């Protein structure tokens, strides 16, 4: 799917917006409903990477550096890109 | 699926998501109509889901652009269909 | 179900939505329980999984009418169940 695949990079840009003032809840939360919508996607490859993205942002931006888990959800929406292309 | 057990709780979310969409609230009433969607997927019903999925790309075109009236506008038809579904 | 690295991060949720709840925020600690919740179905505890549908309902239910302690206590329970489920 093509048309599913383009509004998750639309979310991951929200999520990387909010991960550049602070908020690290509402950034988790949006890749949460990404990862709701890749669910119902057939790409079982971009998923896992959002899971990825969403551990980054619980493991990383919530102890303060900010600039690593926005890192990994740069590459994730890189990824999907990459791949509807 | 729901007799006004988890069907009705898909209203009050509906309802506050429409309260975010009026000000300015794009992302939060998009994550509410997403909640929203996954307590439709519990609570059985097809109509419902599609209707609020309808609702939630809705919110995707309508909102960000900067037309927040046809937004509120499309959430507030599908309130009322959940509505008038459990009837 | 899932253990450590699945329930943990159930725990943290909820430690975030009892940090919501007692600022007043019912929207925002509603959304990080159905987060939460999301984590759950996939770590294949039931009885969890089973508690986060109650503390959502309970949040909604008893915490958009203004009772937000009580909410708050019903979540603090949800969090000690499910720690005292990964040890
Ligand atoms: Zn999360
Ligand atoms: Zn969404
Ligand atoms: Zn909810």
């Amino acid at each position: 799917t093509m048309e599913k695949l383009k509004e998750i990079v639309k979310h991951l840009e929200v999520a990387i917006k909010y991960l550049k003032e602070g908020k690290v809840d509402l950034a988790d939360l949006v890749v949460a409903d990404a990862i709701e919508l890749a669910k119902e996607a057939g790409d079982k490859a971009s998923l896992e990477i959002l899971k990825v993205a969403h551990k980054a942002i619980d493991t990383l931006g919530r102890e303060g550096k900010l600039e690593e888990a926005a890192k990994i959800v740069k590459y994730a929406k890189e990824y999907v890109e990459a791949k509807i292309k």
